[PDB]
């Protein structure tokens, strides 16, 4: 049950990228798809006003045939861990989905990191976190 949305988009290929990944566009928006390997992570950095909890949309892909689950962890500037769930994104069809979740505690205003990993990400894109 989170507050209001804000009404901001952080692109997924401007967020923070690690391991095997391409950005393509597809079906007129870009994203970040994300390859074979242990190492792959994206992680958006958001900065927060008014103090609640935060309602987390991701636009994704799954093309896997399979629910694939996914390490989120919320994090504050000095590295605090306030939330860690996986989260099971549905496989989809060619076409960009939405997934949504919460940040679990209310927050304050300040800077956050929203990270996303998992040992197998093949498969997976995003094109955005929508807040
Ligand atoms: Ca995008
Ligand atoms: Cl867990
Ligand atoms: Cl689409």
């Amino acid at each position: 049950s989170s507050g209001p949305q804000q009404g901001l988009r952080y692109e997924a290929e401007t967020a923070t990228l690690k391991g095997k990944f391409r950005k393509k566009e597809h079906r007129k928006q870009t994203g970040v798809f994300f390859d074979k390997g242990k190492g792959n992570s994206i992680e958006w950095n958001i900065s927060t006003g008014l103090a609640q909890v935060y309602a987390l949309r991701f636009k994704y892909m799954n093309t896997t045939g399979k629910p694939m689950p996914v390490l989120m962890k919320f994090i504050d500037s000095k590295g605090v861990v306030l939330k860690e769930d996986i989260l099971t994104f549905p496989e989809t069809p060619d076409k960009w989905k939405m997934m949504s979740t919460t940040t679990g505690t209310f927050i304050n205003a300040g800077h956050y990191k929203v990270l996303l990993s998992a040992e197998n990400m093949d498969g997976l894109a995003f094109d955005a976190l929508d807040i």
